[PDB]
């Protein structure tokens, strides 16, 4: 009961899951803590910042860059003036994304400090759209209310009195007047994925499914609906609920009130790996509902490549890998070297509003340490004629074979394999009818994956963090070194853990 | 016409406005651009990164503690596992407030990566808040609507007819209950001071004046009521107005239907220097009429010193020097020491949610690097028995008098000095009626501050960005190293400004 200034809830969780443990230096794919004589433990991290590292922990090519742009007195601070650094790196995703694409489209950047500030920054520059096509809607409802009034003032037409439901001349004009000012003021809606996974700002939050990181902000902001992944026939229907019309007069002799669409949607986010649903590939039948939805409502689609983007999935988009045809792109994770904070958001040229560049901004965005940082890690998983993607892939495939050779032989606790380069995951089987009490109170807390996490950490010396909404899946997203010792110690780790698993030894499992 | 890929908008204005330079090197309170035959030119930074640095570009102790921090292999990537120096950092900032304020509260800290972030994390834990007070409330009102439902079914009371407006028992308590959810779904309010700045994401730019930067995101987010700082007897009225109302049953004999006060208001915002206000201070009228607010809706007061904060106003919180009372603070800018992107909200511990530790999360929030810079800072400030705020306090009365001396011999072109300790500001009388049409033009375009900033870079090398939303005051929020030499160039460069502006010399001015 001493005075504590953070983190004591936080702490207490992490302690009753075995994960209370204070990691003092990291270097490569491990972090060292420090044992009760003073000694430097190494543990195996397959964590990796959710699949910031891929180059590891302190890359000794990132922290020479880094330690040069210091001992040079790089201009951090220069905001409101010319940073061509910027423009390089808007440049080298451009190229590189026409390359796995074949698609020679231009995108503009603007960066942030969060893969959150740069999914806001796409739902931001999404609803200057919405603004644009409500203008253009409403300027064409103005002339169509003219055009009807003079028409019906004059005497050439008549109104007709069947389609005055849906509200005399001017009094039927105001009526329609108050109708579309109503619906012009209404919140507009996000479309996401069941699973998603977007941020957890006052924004981004709503467009993330975990429900007690979300429905407590609720009011806050608009909502997403999040549309049922693995069940897209659906998806149709849920978004044709979503209509809503604004009201003008058409003139044909006759004059009718009639319904128009009002643009509801700012937006559609998807994750080409499904980070919140356990590592879940976006299908091609899922990919094509995603751009029937877009083409249909002209909305932009905003790929977040928050953690698939940079390598992680054998290319530098999972885009590009899955064939998601996305408006917008995001990216963040890998892109800080593992050291600094940096995010970008990619906006196709011909839908770019040139108002964004001038009223958007940061503080801290487009820094010259985290600009010179950037261009390092994309020298980096480009270098040696895309070897590096390569890599991934290769090592991606040895530590899936690791994982579905352990599912295979533990398929009481294991349903599946999930995801793709090194962007993997296991689907553990419900526990909440499991023999031990302590197991079973755990997984009824959503906290089964944690406990079992802890289990890898003290009894074979390797970091793994949960992911999925009750912690039911275990994550791998390793930096592209892991070595085939590392898998082989990871896979001994996991036949122990799934063979005291099937036991139901909770004394063992469970603090 | 060739291929731009970042920046085309931004640098062609930046360009017009004579800002169109390309920093390469800082140290200290000087950037270097390069001239024609490429020799660094110094220019005296008094933008400072909007005053992240209080220490100056890439302060040596700064660049070394970083570069000692890679060396040692920082665990920048940590999520997850004990990282004690997050209580720490909150250990000091808890110190200092109490050696400044004298009260001894305690304040839980959660981290992040950019003032807005910090902005949002208060904003969702005020909206945690008033879902406490929502539950509360809704779980009094069922038991007061089946005490008078009991009453009314048994006989011991008679339902009143003449209260029946606000909306048969069993009907009207549906009714009620249809009201009251209806109520429970609207969007909060927060309440900010016209001229606030609170960052630019989704939720923070709501709460942001500036209209151009704003208006277009109003649907997607809670908006904000600006309270009138300097009319502050209508503050009043404004709150007033913006009560709601639920519905409930009150038993007497009689059972009324009677309004009853919903919680509305999520949070009150306050910079202890009004940034987007031209750096005006915060009255002591305002602050007391601020502390009533509060006290009476009993949601949170959030204090922004993410520019006021780290000893800019010469003590180290700006509220403390002010006498600001705030439930929760944020701070940002001068925390990464000017090389790395860090945020902390302090959140009262009586008023702390402990939920918010573990369902707010971010991936680089919390960062082993921008941590180890933030102990490093905070030792800096605090070094020498509070010697730095001394230092502070001196520099900022020697530039405040200068900027003094020089209104008053230009009081034609200079409306006022504002501000505090190193975070100053010149007023600019309003140019939209200048003789010369090139000023007058940019003047109307709300440029006329780029446009004498422009002035001052090319004539004087000084490095000045405006402040205010029709660029109508100069900010000066230079290091505390800023040398008396310094700060006479500068002296000598506003009274040619003004001499110049005074002469009405646009062909001098405007390019
Ligand atoms: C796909 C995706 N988008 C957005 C974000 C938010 O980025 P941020 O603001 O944290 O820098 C994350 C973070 N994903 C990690 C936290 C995970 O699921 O473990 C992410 O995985
Ligand atoms: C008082 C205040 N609050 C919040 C923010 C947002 O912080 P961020 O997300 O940019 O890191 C800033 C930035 N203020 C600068 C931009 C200014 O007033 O010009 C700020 O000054």
């Amino acid at each position: 009961g001493e005075p504590v200034y953070a983190d004591a809830v936080l702490n207490g969780w992490l302690t009753s899951m075995g994960l209370g443990v204070e990691y003092v230096r990291a270097e490569g794919n491990t972090v060292y803590y420090l044992d009760d004589e003073g000694r430097e433990v190494p543990v195996l991290d397959h964590a990796c910042g959710f699949g910031s590292l891929i180059f590891g922990h302190n890359h000794p090519e990132i922290i020479a860059h880094a330690k040069a742009a210091l001992d040079a007195g790089t201009v951090v601070h220069a905001q409101l003036s010319r940073q061509p650094r910027a423009n390089q790196i808007s440049r080298i995703l451009n190229d590189i994304m026409r390359r796995e694409t074949g698609r020679d489209d231009r995108y503009n950047a603007i960066f942030a400090n969060s893969g959150a500030e740069a999914n806001e920054i796409c739902m931001k520059h999404a609803e200057l759209e919405r603004q644009e096509r409500i203008t253009a809607l409403f300027a064409e409802i103005d002339a169509e209310l003219d055009t009807a009034r003079e028409a019906l003032t004059t005497g050439t037409a008549t109104l007709d009195t069947a389609s005055l439901p849906l509200v005399d001349v001017d009094g039927v004009i105001a009526d329609i007047h108050r109708h579309n000012d109503e619906r012009r003021a209404e919140r507009p809606l996000f479309l996401t994925l069941d699973g998603s996974f977007h941020g957890k700002l006052v924004g981004s939050i709503q467009l993330t499914q975990n429900e007690p990181w979300r429905t407590p902000f609720t009011a806050l902001s608009s909502p997403a609906r999040f549309l049922p992944a693995d069940e897209p026939e659906l998806i149709g229907k849920i978004v044709e609920d979503e209509r809503r019309s604004v009201l003008t007069l058409s003139l044909d002799d006759t004059v009718r009130v009639v319904e128009r669409d009002f643009p509801v949607v700012a937006a559609i986010f998807v994750e080409p790996v499904r980070g919140g649903s356990g590592m879940k590939t976006v299908t091609p039948e899922l990919a094509e509902e995603l751009h029937r939805l877009r083409d249909t409502l002209g909305c932009p689609l905003v790929v977040d490549e928050v953690q698939t983007g940079i390598g992680r999935t054998g290319a530098f988009f999972g885009s590009a890998l899955l064939g998601i045809r996305g408006d917008y792109y995001t990216l963040a994770k890998a892109i800080g070297g593992g050291i600094v904070k940096n995010s970008v958001a990619l906006i196709r040229q011909d839908r770019f509003l040139p108002a964004m560049e001038v009223i958007h901004s940061s503080t801290f965005a487009k820094d010259g340490l985290s600009a010179s940082i950037a261009l390092k890690v994309l020298e980096m998983v480009e270098a040696d004629g895309g070897r590096v993607y390569q890599r991934v892939r290769e090592r991606g495939q040895r530590l899936e074979a690791m994982l579905e050779s352990v599912r295979a032989d533990h398929s009481d606790v294991v349903s599946a394999v999930w995801g793709t380069g090194l962007m993997l995951a296991l689907e553990l089987r419900d526990q909440s009818n499991a023999t031990s009490q302590a197991i079973r109170e755990k997984a009824a807390h959503g906290f089964l994956g944690y406990v079992l996490a802890g289990f890898l950490l003290r009894e074979h010396h390797i970091r793994v963090l949960p992911a999925g909404p009750r912690s039911g899946f275990l994550r791998f997203s390793p930096s592209l070194y892991i070595t085939d010792e590392e898998i082989d110690r990871t896979e001994t780790a996991l036949r122990s853990l799934f063979t005291a698993l099937r036991d139901q030894d909770g004394d063992r499992l469970v603090l």
